[PDB]
C-alpha cells in the first residue's frame, strides 16, 4: 500500500581502477564460445533470466 | 497505492578509469561466438530475459 | 502495508583497484565454453535464474 | 667516447588508473603553503634542483 | 670508453590503480607547510637536490 | 671501459593496487610541516641529497 524506497540500489557498480599491461593476448576459438574480459558491469532483471558472462558450446536438437 | 521511490538506483555503473597497453591482441574464430573486451556497461529488463555478455557457439535444430 | 527501505544494498559492487601485468594470456577452446576474466559485476534478478560467469560446454538433446 | 643507450627510460610514469569519489574536499591556507593531489608526475633535471611537490612556510631573511 | 645501456630504467613508475572514497578530505593550515596526496611520480637529477614531497614550515635566518 | 648494463632498474615502481575508504580525513598544522598520503613514488639522484617524503618543522638560524 506504501512504498518509501529511497537511496536504494539493486546491481550497482561504481568506484572501479583497473590497469593492464600485456604484451600479447591471444584468442583462438573453433565452433564453441568464448567470453573474455568483462569489467565494472551491473544490470537488473524482473521476471527474466539474467545473464552476465553466459558462454554456452552449443545447443543440438 | 503509494510509491515514494526516490534516488533509486537500478543497473547503475559510474566512476570506472581504465588503462590497457597491450602490445598485440588477436581473436581468431572458426563458427563460432567470441565476446572480448565488456566495460562498463548497465542495464534494467521488465518481463525479459537480459544477457551482457553471452556467447552460444550455435543452435542446431 | 508498509516499507521504509532506506539506503538499502543488493548486488552492490564498489571501490575496486585492479593491475594485471601478463606477459602471454592465451586461450584455445574447441567446441566448449570458456569464460575468463570477469571483474567488478554486480546484478540482481526477481523470479528468475541469475548467473554471473557461467559455462556450459553443450546440450545435446 | 660511445654511447649506445637504447630504449633507457629515466623519470617515466606510464599506465596510471585513478578514481576519487570525494564528498567534500576543503582547504584552508593562512600564510603558508599548501600542495594537494599530484599525480603521474615525472621530470629530469640535470645540474640543478629538481622538486615535485614541495612546500615551504616562508623564507624571513 | 664505451657503454652500452639497453632498457635501462631509473626513476620509473608504472601500473598502478588507486580508488579514493573519501566522504569528508579537509586540510587547515596556518605558517606552515603542508603536502598532501602525492601518488605516482617519478624522477632522476642529476648533480641537484631531489625531493619528491618535502615540506618546511619556515627558514628564518 | 666497458659498461653493458642491460634491464636494469633502479628506484622503480610497478604494479600497485591501493584502495581507501575513509569516511572523514581531516589535519591541521599550525607553523609545522605534515607530509601525507604519499604512494607509488620513484626517483634516482646523482651526487645529491635525494628525499621523498621529508618534514621538518622550521630552520631558525
Amino acid at each position: 500500500v506504501l512504498y518509501v524506497g529511497s537511496k536504494t540500489k539493486e546491481g550497482v557498480v561504481h568506484g572501479v581502477a583497473t590497469v593492464a599491461e600485456k604484451t600479447k593476448e591471444q584468442v583462438t576459438n573453433v565452433g564453441g564460445a568464448v567470453v573474455t574480459g568483462v569489467t565494472a558491469v551491473a544490470q537488473k532483471t524482473v521476471e527474466g533470466a539474467g545473464s552476465i558472462a553466459a558462454a554456452t558450446g552449443f545447443v543440438k536438437k
